[PDB]
């Protein structure tokens, strides 16, 4: 009833940049998220916010190992300034917004009606019926809602983490439910701030999202953590504030108890599928709406793009996602870019963090493809060293012939930087005589890399 | 004669990876360097115990503006531990390999095969070779004027052990060059009012861009005097100092601190006899090739001592390349592309740079297209309260292949490397829009800034 | 600049005896020497530890004569023992001096006011001086065959805290010059066979009179092979090697043996800058004159770099003198007499000679009397059972003057300081002989020889 | 009845010497000894032999010293090279003697009837009698005759040192009476061997013959005996071999006692006056024959050489002392030499010894003579570094004004080669300056005299 070229469903990474891009092509492009602010639940309650906790105490436990004596920090403290942050980039995205003036936005839910048609449900309102040419689902995952007796007694990320959370004090110990990334993660930062944390994780191994389990065995035997497998969760029973029992089976089947402070439910995200979507007959599977490379589905005006496809649930990736479902939109859906999901980084914010990037071993033993690894030990590199933070390692894959660089991991301090710089060569393919030959900034840390592809020709 | 494969001159960066990659191949090699360590002048008093200093001092300041007191004499522990250890660690690497024999020594070059080492035992040991590299590094400068004898360097200030171990109230740096700004920016972080003094119109004459110079001084907000030679050191008590200085006009002009740096460029340091056998030698250095060939057809100079890309990293990659040369029995397998390394001041914040800059690309006739980015918008920056500084990107019209980054602000050393991959191979504007960083990492903003050009 | 009165380099006899005066008078004396101790090479390698070996040597054999074994480790330990201790006693020396500055490096010359030191650790100290004393010392002369590398020094004999340990069966010495006479001499009698092959038509070339050095070798009867150049060392085994050589005529020949040493001379070192700054500089060293200046008014060179003298009590005097002239700001108050220093060949026995000898009589013009005493009937010669050897005084004819003297003979290097000391100021015949020797000292033999003449 | 030009009454250092010069001078002398041999005491029993004892002692010593293991040594082997030596230059006199043809000599004694005219007594023979024009008495010194009951069983020098003596076993302890420097060096070189020695003297100082009491104290302080003073002994009694008793007064009256081994008179010796000497007129006092310094006494065709005049009896004053007399006998008495006794070097061979020359301390305080004194410390040379032995100093005596060095002493090693340096300069009167300026041989011990006279300059 109104018309636009584009509407956008999620204002996340995943669909924000697309409409931005849009807009600044002066497509008229509606925009609505019931949040009423950009960045989704990345910048609400995910990697900003845990991002922001974490740096601020590692930043005060590097000072402890180089000052040696013990720094003082209350946890309010470190939860203002994650909140500081948020307020910035909330207003920020605003202003950014602003300047495109054939973007329209809405605080409201969309409801698809047919793939040209929606409408908008407002908070206290009326519904906004829209016509459209293109469509660009953006809506994301959420905390998967698990029917388990007392899941209610659980805290997750968004309290954790959420803008304005009343989590302002920490408990003497916490149990964490799931050994995937986000409880391998609290694990690592509540731990540094003084809390004991035991993890309880359903099935047999820790981060079922990265294939490579010497990979996921090696982070283990750094971290130290205290991890039950095997373990699935029954029951939270609450006794009275900041008193909980968690009961849980074991793989005889014996019921066992553990009594906490605090319990963390660290179970997967789940796609989230707007209304009407399954009605005008989008595919579907378990990990999401399936979408080709270009981010189109099986109804040709309308794509979908991060956490809502699955195909890689991490906030760069979805920005990338986005901006390739714009150009096609604007190529009319010629399909004029593709993303590739192989060459983008992953990094694990445990402390210390594992990131990684392209084809890993064991991968590369189903393909076939033959390789041999460079590898370098993090007690010799300078930053590590005046940090005190010795541990981990650098492993960079080549493929044997070409000796293509077509993936690399890494545990230990700035792994997130490192790995940048190293998913750009594997994205486009270069060699280890390429990484030989480029000399990085001393002292930096990515120093390490030419150096170990130097001790491979060697 | 003891007869040996390669003779390595100084035990610097230039020198010991090219001696390791040497002897990883069984050549037999024979290096000398005076300190009777590994890692030069540069890990004695350069690159990694000030960057330590730095790393420290920031890590303090970054939490005093998030939510504490160090003593000066504490940070220098820390830099004095990493140093010692580094030294235990580049003699672990060194036991590895049998064919390679270390003395603590000078080296004399006698004729283009033949060397003497000069030990303080007064031992000298006559030794033949079929190549050298000489990598014998650079020195601080040495002005003549009353009262130097009073100055501190960056030796005195970063050196192993110094006894430099308590903060001045107040302090004068004696030149605007890249260590004067960074000597400066450290200190006045730990509480120390600095001021600088530089005789030339302007500062960090090594880079040719003034617009980038201006952009960080706007920034950095010193204290600096130009066009102000020094003229005397005066000496009036303990921790207390006259320097005394000419304006432009000629007009005699003082000030009053608590301490002098002089921070006035380094010099080559050439190896007694390299003149005597005609190697070709100009102010800068030893003059040599990209193979890092000098003259004399079997005599390789790598590192500060060519004077080419002063900077340790560069040095290493020199030494590298004399290795795969030498290995090659003189053919030219290997070269060094200079201007695709990257080179970071470490001031707070930090200038890092690599490949072409609008200057040069105007000089040379390459029309350009600069995109740019405010560091306020970064996340880390937000984090951490350090919101000044701004990335630029300088892409090739037509191609727009990326020719040539800079960025002042936070992690710009780790940012420029990705940046200095893509220069040195060659990536455009699509690729680097195309590919995906890490968020929350800084990195986030190079593609974030080449998906802006495209729009 | 730092300002010094005097600058001193080296810390030999020809360096510290003058610092030490200076610094009595409380000049303000800066020295510097690689080693980082006082001493110089002589006690680091030369006469200190090579005499204090033959002392030992000679006590165990006095005894074998007039009656037990001795490892040479043991003498090898008691040489080391007193190098510690006077390396001691010169640094206790040097603390007493308030006003004079010592540092472990290299002085090098910049102009004749100024000079760098260079440490270790890399500091380059300048410094600004109104005189300086270059006492830089000498070195052994570096061959260039093929095997020298297999050859030992007296350095490595003698050096503190060498490795050189155990006594090899047999030993071929390379050069007939002092220094291998006397290890040839020490040696033998240590139960090791020696060998000499010398390239020249005789031996001790230092010594001008070839009826002396005939006498010498007479007594001696040590294996020497004249006009032999060496062509080549091999090694065969452990404590087995080859000496190639050739003869006068042009044939090869070759001898077997355990043990090769190089003892060819010593050549004097030269600071580096001096020759830059225009110091005139001959083949036999730095050029001075009596009064240890050089052609730069400001500076003097003293010992073994002047090469007038290289002996230690030379080295002494010459640095005294040095200092008493610097004192009279240029004026040539103190000179130093050559022919009057005595000098000791210490082969066993040993050759001590002083004076004008007889072929230099000769040459001058001067007509002389000689008189002769044979060392069987001295009564300490007696009691060792060590009755090789002559004493001969030369007197000039009318004025009987004694001019010179030279002597053969157990305790030569006591009896050559009494008559050092006639011939310095100029005694004659009759005073010499109306002097009463203690008896029963060797002495005696001096005035009862003088009695002689006059008979 | 036979006719000469000289007799010399005397075969040792005091006679033979000037014989053998008027002989080369064709005069004919008649020279008589009834040892029959060459040398006279100071060879048969004095210096010669006491000084090899003493090297052949010292060598063990230093090089026990050196190979810090003990070294085995017999003293009848030490016995033995004494008496090679003594051997040898008995020969060696022979020899010498034989050269010179109008040299006549006799095994006898000779008795002065009157100034030209001497009667030989052979030892199984007649009487010779002899004219001259000049007369030589060189008739020596003897041990002194004491009256005391057991003299009998007291050793002298003759026995201990006598060529072909029995003394040839060493006892377990000794006692020396007399602490003059025989006394102090048989002290010193028995002490040595293993020997444990006592001395007993009468007067309140040893060595009355060096007038310098602070010198004495000095060298008794280095070298530590047990000496008894103010203790006249009173009886040597003899239990049975080896076993003595030495009985003696103290400084109150009471009479003690100290059982020993083996007891050494060593008092002074005396002048030895010829038959006849006191009958023609010659003037004689209690030190011995009076003579200028010429060597001429009151009868002027009488000469007087060596220890029979007293004025210094050493080895070599008393040949210095021989040659002037047959100067001056040559010049037919015209005074044309004369001797210094000032400027005769005295050794005395403890271990280590003392030797000093010239004008000491004490009697230029007595003569007016205002003095600067230079001293060096032994611990500081190379050889005593080498040997062991770093006990002693030097001292160099110089005038105030002229600087002229007027005496010097020393204790230490190597004190009898470095006095006769030093007392050549005190014979010809050398300054200061000239013993800075000279260079003596490095590393000999006489460095430490240009060293010393450099030190007062400074
Ligand atoms: N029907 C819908 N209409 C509008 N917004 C929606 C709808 N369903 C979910 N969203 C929003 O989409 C956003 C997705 O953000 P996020 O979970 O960070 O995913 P991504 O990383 O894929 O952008 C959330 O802010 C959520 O409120
Ligand atoms: N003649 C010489 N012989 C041996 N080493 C030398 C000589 N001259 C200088 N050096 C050494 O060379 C090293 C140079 O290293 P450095 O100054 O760090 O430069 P680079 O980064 O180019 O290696 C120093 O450690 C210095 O001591
Ligand atoms: N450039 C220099 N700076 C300082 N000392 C030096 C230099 N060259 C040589 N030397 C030192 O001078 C000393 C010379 O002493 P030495 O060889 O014993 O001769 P001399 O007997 O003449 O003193 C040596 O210890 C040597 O290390
Ligand atoms: N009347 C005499 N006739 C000949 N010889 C005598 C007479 N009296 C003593 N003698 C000898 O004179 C010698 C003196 O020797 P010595 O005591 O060494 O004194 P000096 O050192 O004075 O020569 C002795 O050998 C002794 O036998």
């Amino acid at each position: 009833s109104l018309k636009y070229d584009v509407v956008v469903i999620g204002a996340g990474g995943a669909g924000y940049h697309g409409a931005f891009r849009l807009a600044k092509a002066k497509y008229n492009v509606l925009m609505a998220d019931p949040k009423g602010e950009l960045g989704g639940n990345c910048l609400y309650s995910g990697c900003v916010p845990s991002k922001t906790v974490r740096e601020v105490i590692q930043t005060a436990w590097r000072l402890t190992n180089i000052a040696n004596v013990k720094i003082p920090l209350d946890f309010s403290t470190v939860q203002d300034r994650k909140d500081y942050v948020q307020e910035l980039r909330f207003k920020q995205h605003k202003r950014n917004m602003s300047q495109y003036e054939t973007l329209t936005f809405y605080k409201g839910y969309v409801k698809i009606k047919d793939p040209t048609h929606v409408i908008v449900k407002t908070d206290e309102g009326k519904e906004i019926e829209a016509e459209t040419r293109y469509m660009i689902i953006a809506s994301g995952a959420e905390t998967a809602k698990l029917r388990l007796p007392g899941v209610e007694y659980c805290l997750t990320s968004d309290d954790i983490f959420g803008y304005k959370t009343s989590f302002r004090k920490l408990p003497q110990d916490m149990v964490i439910i799931g050994a995937g990334y986000i409880g391998l993660e609290i694990a690592s930062i509540f731990r540094l701030m003084g809390v004991q944390t035991h993890i309880i994780e359903m099935l047999d191994r820790a981060l079922i999202t990265l294939e490579d389990q010497d990979i996921v065995n090696t982070l283990l035997s750094i971290l130290k953590l205290n991890i039950k497998f095997n373990s699935p969760v029954t029951e939270v029973k609450k006794i009275k504030d900041d008193e909980y029992e968690v009961i849980y089976s074991t793989k005889d089947g014996s019921k066992k108890s553990i009594f906490t402070n605090s319990v963390v439910l660290a179970a997967g995200r789940r796609p989230v599928i707007p209304e009407g979507a399954r009605e005008i007959g989008l595919s579907i599977s378990k990990t999401g709406i399936v979408v080709d490379e270009t981010m189109k589905t099986n109804i040709p005006n309308v794509f979908a793009t991060g956490d809502a496809n699955g195909l890689a649930p991490y906030y760069h990736a979805a920005v990338r996602m986005s901006i390739a479902a714009a150009n096609n939109i604007m190529a009319n859906g010629m399909p004029v870019d593709y993303v590739d999901v192989k060459s983008i980084p992953v990094t694990i914010y445990t402390i210390p963090s594992l990131s990684y990037v392209g084809i890993l071993p064991s991968k590369a033993r189903k393909m076939g493809i033959e390789i041999v690894e460079a590898e370098y030990n993090m007690e010799e590199d300078v930053s590590a060293q005046i940090y005190g933070q010795k541990e981990g390692v650098l492993k960079l894959i080549f493929e044997r012939g070409s000796m293509r660089l077509i993936g690399a991991w890494m545990i230990g301090v700035h792994s997130q930087y490192l790995i940048n710089e190293l998913g750009l060569a594997v994205a486009y393919g270069l060699n280890a005589k390429q990484l030989a030959s480029f000399a990085e900034q001393h002292p930096s840390t990515n120093e390490i890399i030419s150096y170990t592809a130097r001790k491979v020709i060697e």
